[PDB]
């Protein structure tokens, strides 16, 4: 039937439209999530440098 | 015609599949990455309150 | 392109319903026609069923 | 539903009504032409009632 057919692939399409987003959505926070790291090792980085040289000298 | 719209239908489907499959990739990687540099901070946080207790010592 | 493509399906159903009806409605005309044309000739028939039966009682009167 | 059993369907759908379509494009030649051939018989059979009515006035007379 036409109406069934049609109901079906509107159907699928926008199941498929709902799942995509929701991968997208994962995606985009991780890779905020990378980013964020990146950050926080750098200064975390930075921080083990400082307390070495603290600790050498003090 | 018939065959137009089963024929655009068809790659529809298929282009979508793929895309999906391409993107979920590229989201296993991201996930990879995000576990990596999560160990990397753990352990430099680890790192960074032993030389704290090292510090209180010394003072 | 998914719109796209639900529309032209759309559009090819509504043109297959349009197209019906008008063959269908040409078959309707030409039934009629068929069914208008043997009640005539079944009408002729009967005619000249009953000339021949008028024509074998003539011939009988006159034998 | 599945891409594959909606297509399946769909393809179905496309050939049901072109069977339904090719049908009725026949009947509609058949119809067409048995116009034709009645419109000949019932020609022939006004032909006919002239020749007889021709001849009933005339063995009435005889």
């Amino acid at each position: 039937s036409e109406v069934e057919v049609l109901k079906a692939l509107k159907s699928l399409f926008e199941h498929h439209k709902a799942l995509d987003e929701k991968v997208r959505e994962r995606l985009r926070v991780s890779l905020e999530r990378v980013s964020a790291l990146e950050e926080e090792l750098a200064a975390a980085n930075q921080e083990i440098v400082a307390l070495r040289e603290q600790n050498v000298h003090i």
